[PDB]
């Protein structure tokens, strides 16, 4: 029979950090593992009108200096790709991290929309 | 090679799809558990911290349970949950869950030996 302690278990616990292989394969399939594993890499879950829309959002500082980056207003859901320690090219391995952070990344052209994901904070 | 705007699609794009929203984590996570099998469970509390830091909390802050027994502990700090609760349109065998992501203390009854945790009791 089941004992209390697994029933607890089996009611209320999920945890996160246990709960991925959505980066291995995510890298994979939009070619970020091509010639080289791409160190970190962070995917927006959000609807594209709404990473879009980033670009009329708070006007910051890029980390190089230039002023075409935006901060979300709102936090927003993503989720980080970061190489493991045992990742090596052509078999590269990423360790998966969702987060709901602002995201702030550099705009250009018309229509002004996003061209670099500079930060998530 | 694409424009710059459609490299930005492809390295950082992934919308999520209706159906892998977490507003559906409850419904999913409900009836997984098996708690939805007799009747449907009015609410029910999921935590996402490590079975450990969970375990942890039977040396916490001692507490009274909601019920009266005190074997019951808070956790000193906030956790990382889910409260699923029926909507007003659940009705077993087709039960229904709003599903409410939050960073509160948890409260549960511990016991036995090893003195693990064996109710949740309340988040608050
Ligand atoms: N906020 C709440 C309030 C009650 N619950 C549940 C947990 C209890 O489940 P068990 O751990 O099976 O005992 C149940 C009855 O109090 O209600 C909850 O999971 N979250």
């Amino acid at each position: 029979k089941e004992t209390a302690a697994a029933k607890f278990e089996r009611q209320h616990m999920d945890s996160s950090t246990s709960a991925s292989n959505y980066c291995n394969l995510m890298m994979c399939c939009r070619n970020l593992t091509k010639d080289r594993c791409k160190p970190v890499n962070t995917f927006v879950h959000e609807s594209l009108a709404d990473v879009q829309a980033v670009c009329s959002q708070k006007n910051v500082a890029c980390k190089n200096g230039q002023t075409n980056c935006y901060q979300s207003y709102s936090t927003m859901s993503i989720t980080d790709c970061r190489e493991t320690g045992s990742s090596k090219y052509p078999n590269c391995a990423y360790k998966t991290t969702q987060a709901n952070k602002h995201i702030i990344v550099a705009c250009e052209g018309n229509p002004y929309v996003p061209v670099h994901f500079d930060a998530s904070v």
